[PDB]
């Protein structure tokens, strides 16, 4: 398949999906991340440090007070509620008017991944090898098709004591 390019031109609208995943495909409950690796925190800053980042409301909600937004990046919330409100962010009704930036990350959650991932040609994964089943309520990460094109990174150890793997996948 034809090759694409990892420059970004200012011109264009690069959407990409970065997020982390148990072996099952839990990427959240309750409310939460079910795992703190400091491994996928510095990736997830590597990835999208400089960039736009555009959650959905329910992870917006998942962030600290004192920690949202997120610095160094510009935040973008979608909510369907035109009385919710993000201090120090933008929030947006759709995807559409989410994606006017050069170079977009969506970093969560379950329902916003499956909503972007039409429109998106990169997505970062990470992969803890946590023994997590899925649960009813639980958001579970987008499962990608034979569009995408994928490198798999051999199981690395974490600080924290758990494996975890990191995938790049990309198509045109
Ligand atoms: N492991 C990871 O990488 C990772 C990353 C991020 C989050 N998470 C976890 O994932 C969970 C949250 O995921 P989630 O699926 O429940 O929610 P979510 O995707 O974060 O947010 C869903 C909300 O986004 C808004 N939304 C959805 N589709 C929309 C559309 N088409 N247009 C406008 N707004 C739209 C709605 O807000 P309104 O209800 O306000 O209308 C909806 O309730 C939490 O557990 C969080 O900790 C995990
Ligand atoms: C690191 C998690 C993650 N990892 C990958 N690979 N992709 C993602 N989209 C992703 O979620 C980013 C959005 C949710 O962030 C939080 C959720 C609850 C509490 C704190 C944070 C902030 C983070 C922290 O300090 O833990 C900070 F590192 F961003
Ligand atoms: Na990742």
């Amino acid at each position: 398949h034809h090759h694409s390019s990892g420059l970004v031109p200012r011109g264009s609208h690069m959407v990409g999906l970065i997020w982390a995943q148990a072996t099952s495909g839990v990427i959240g409950r309750g409310g939460d991340i079910p795992w703190r690796l400091p491994e996928d925190q510095a990736h997830f800053r590597e990835i999208t440090m400089g960039h736009t980042i555009v959650m959905g409301r329910r992870t917006w909600d998942s962030l600290p007070a004192k920690v949202r937004p997120l610095p160094g990046r510009r935040n973008v919330v979608l909510s369907r509620q035109a009385d919710f409100m993000a201090s120090g962010a933008e929030v947006v009704g759709s995807l559409e008017e989410a994606l006017t930036s050069p170079e977009t990350w969506v970093i969560g959650g379950g329902q916003v991944y499956a909503l972007a991932l039409p429109y998106a040609t990169r997505c970062e994964v990470t992969e803890v090898d946590i023994g997590l089943p899925r649960e009813a309520g639980d958001a579970l990460a987008p499962v990608l098709d034979e569009t995408w094109r994928g490198e798999t990174g051999e199981w690395r150890f974490s600080r924290s004591g758990l494996r975890y793997r990191l995938y790049s996948y990309h198509r045109s």
